[PDB]
């Protein structure tokens, strides 16, 4: 199938839906559920959460789906099995404590070249990617051929997710080797963001897609009991 | 085959026998060896202990044996594959230690709903099933269909096992959880049970059983030698 | 085919050979290399070694090789995966260190209920075994069914040997589990050796050997260097 | 195919190209990039590196790799899973920092009988091979037969590699147990080297071959940056 991945950059909110694929599957991450609106609709394929706030993110997103809020058929932690990168013991008995989400380097790893080509500017260069990026290297993984970008600027301050995280070429270069490397199509749904100085235009369908508006959701990360990060330490 | 599940309740004794399935697998847990009467035969298709007890249990279990006081095809270890549950070096090396055991988290992690489910609760709400929840789960996952509950009540002061142990909504819900996404049938055999105000009862076969009484029988847990203790630790 | 299992006790010296069943393979084991004289020839199926000294019995099997005073096909350690039993971190890399041998408990271990057998022996009676019965168990798990013993006897004052170590009821009850539980037949070859108390001879078959003498032979363990050792530690 | 394996011996100045095989994959090892001309081409089909520098020579061949010096089909780091020789942690997670990469024990322990050479000879006697012979194991375990032998001497001074590293009998028995064992050819292409006192030489092919001249070539080894070294630590 095709694949709307997004990342929640303002373009989020500029989508052209007339170029809107139609059936597709949609990738999330991090903190998506801010949005105002369900500009992607309730239901994706797969939301993406880094190891850092693995933990609450996942507690969160169960509030979500028994809230309603937001469906989601795969749960991934965009890990790369390196230890200046992520906790190495958290990784290694990740499907004990979290049986129903996934590893995304599980699915990263099988494309040798791009690990490689990450690693090597990681490692060496210190050129980090994006969620966005991660998340096409998965779907690519996953066997999808037509991408569509979205939410990607190049380039929120709630108080639960200040309290934890108190916080282009790369992301272009990256998704060009992706691109050249593997043989699938990236479009772009955005047209004034940045990404369409690179990103050929999805192509108009007048399509349509109702924005259902959100009222009273949860719009800040959920934080554990402190007998929770007790177990989890 | 179908499989009587026995808790160690009060109702353990008020088995309603009309109801008996006539054919079927036995799972016993813990001091089910205190039972002061065979309510349900000698012979065990598993036998479930704690990892907390486990070194202890399979010892006595060995004498049970050979004492020829019961017999049984499986030994389980009721683990869950946590840190802050067990002790995984003795998960590690389980089965060098306890050739003819096994895991019990080999087969409760082939539910990946329920062991999701599961780990969601205890992790973040610190919310436990009791043995005959962990007993439903892996006869769920050893191919069981009907399933009748016994011994289990919403909720022994014996030397030995004082020395070692000084010591229902979770578990309806879970039990509800485990028919409803697994597809199997749960029955309750004691209709004097608090249980069978959840439970739908196993339906009147006008069966028959004897009920052995016992005599002479071990009713505590046994010790190892200091030396057994210091090759285990 | 057939095997001929040795200890090294006094009985190695008194086979009845008119009994030997003339097309067979040899196990032989630590110290073997101390015969006075080739009492079951010079070609081995199998070497097993205890674990303690498995660094030196390995260098000096290379030079019994070399100098041409036994060959052998299979080298093993005599090994339980337990902790108190043997060094851990040394059977993990094993097959690094000695890639032509092998750890006996990859084949004892194939013999599950003989492995609970003795392991609930030793772990909580202080039971041991000795070699020629760790032998019958790989011998077992093998593939062989008629395997006759000598050398075993209920129950050598060498340099080296002295310098690295400086040092039946249980064996007659595994080898009849081993004989009952898995269906092999066990004989006897040393009419005058108490495990003809316990052991069916093997049948005359009038057959002939030649035994071999010993001359200017290696009858003491070779110590490795230094260098060697420190490696190795 | 045929396979030159390459030390860089003065002897790789020396070939003698009318016997080069001419249909043929080429294997190098650490600083060949030295060469003052394309001695065999560009093009390798394996480069091999130490342990102790392939970090530093890993950036470089990727430098290698895009200023087109060289390319590359495989890359291996030449280990021995032998803690004395090399830091385990970091074979461990070898596939994730160097994805495009082979540890050479993957195929080095293919070949038993040379692992088993090989260990018993460097652990008992300090006995170690150079990485021309590592390279021939390696082509044999790969499934090569005939191997075309160059650069190898018995038996620089870069800034760069001075560095990082402030730095017979054994090669020609091992290369002739290879031989003996696995069945395959072994030629000398350099007939005014010591080799050739001990190896067949390649046949008279009356082949030609060009000798590009290298000129403003990477000729030094290159240094991470310290942020790429804290990674990597
Ligand atoms: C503090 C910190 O370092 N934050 C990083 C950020 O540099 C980047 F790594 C990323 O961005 P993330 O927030 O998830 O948002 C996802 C995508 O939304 C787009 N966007 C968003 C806001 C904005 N104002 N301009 C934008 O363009 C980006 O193009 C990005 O690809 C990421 O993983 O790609 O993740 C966050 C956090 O680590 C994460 O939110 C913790 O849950
Ligand atoms: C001290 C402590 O915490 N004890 C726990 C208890 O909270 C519970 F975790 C359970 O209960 P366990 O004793 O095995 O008994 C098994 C079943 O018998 C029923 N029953 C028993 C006695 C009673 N008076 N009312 C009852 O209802 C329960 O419904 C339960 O499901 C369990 O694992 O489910 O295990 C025991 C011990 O950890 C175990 O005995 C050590 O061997
Ligand atoms: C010091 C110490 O504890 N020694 C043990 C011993 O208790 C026993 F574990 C055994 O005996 P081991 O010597 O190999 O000899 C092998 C067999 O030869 C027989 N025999 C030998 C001499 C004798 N005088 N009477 C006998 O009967 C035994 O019946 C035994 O099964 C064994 O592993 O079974 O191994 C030795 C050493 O650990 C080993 O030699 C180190 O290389
Ligand atoms: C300092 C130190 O110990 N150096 C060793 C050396 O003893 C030997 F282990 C070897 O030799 P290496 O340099 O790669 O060169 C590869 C081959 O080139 C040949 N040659 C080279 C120069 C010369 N003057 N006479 C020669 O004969 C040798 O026959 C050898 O097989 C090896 O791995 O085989 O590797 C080097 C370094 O560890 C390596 O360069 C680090 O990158």
């Amino acid at each position: 199938k095709k694949v709307i991945i997004a990342g929640n950059g303002p373009s989020l909110k500029e989508i052209d839906y007339s170029r809107l694929p139609n059936d597709f599957d949609v990738f999330r991450c991090n903190q998506f559920y801010f949005e105002d609106k369900y500009y992607l609709g309730k239901k994706c394929k797969a939301v993406f959460y880094n190891p850092s706030l693995f933990f609450e993110q996942y507690y969160t997103l169960k509030h979500l789906i028994q809230n309603q809020e937001y469906e989601t058929e795969l749960i991934m932690c965009s890990n790369y099995n390196q230890a200046h990168l992520e906790n190495e013991n958290y990784v290694k008995t990740f499907y004990d404590y979290f049986p129903d989400a996934h590893l995304g380097y599980d699915f990263f790893k099988q494309l040798k070249d791009f690990n490689a080509y990450f690693k090597f500017h990681e490692i060496y260069f210190n050129q980090r990617i994006t969620s966005g990026v991660y998340m096409c290297a998965v779907a690519i993984a996953l066997g999808y051929k037509e991408i569509y970008l979205s939410g990607i600027d190049f380039y929120t301050k709630q108080k639960n997710l200040l309290k934890l995280a108190p916080n282009k070429n790369t992301d272009i270069k990256a998704l060009e080797f992706l691109e050249k490397t593997y043989k699938i199509k990236l479009y772009c749904l955005c047209p004034n963001s940045l990404l369409a100085n690179f990103i050929g235009l999805a192509p108009n369908l007048n399509s349509n897609f109702i924005i259902q508006e959100k009222n009273n959701y949860t719009k800040d990360i959920l934080i554990p009991s402190s007998e929770a990060y007790g177990k989890f330490s």
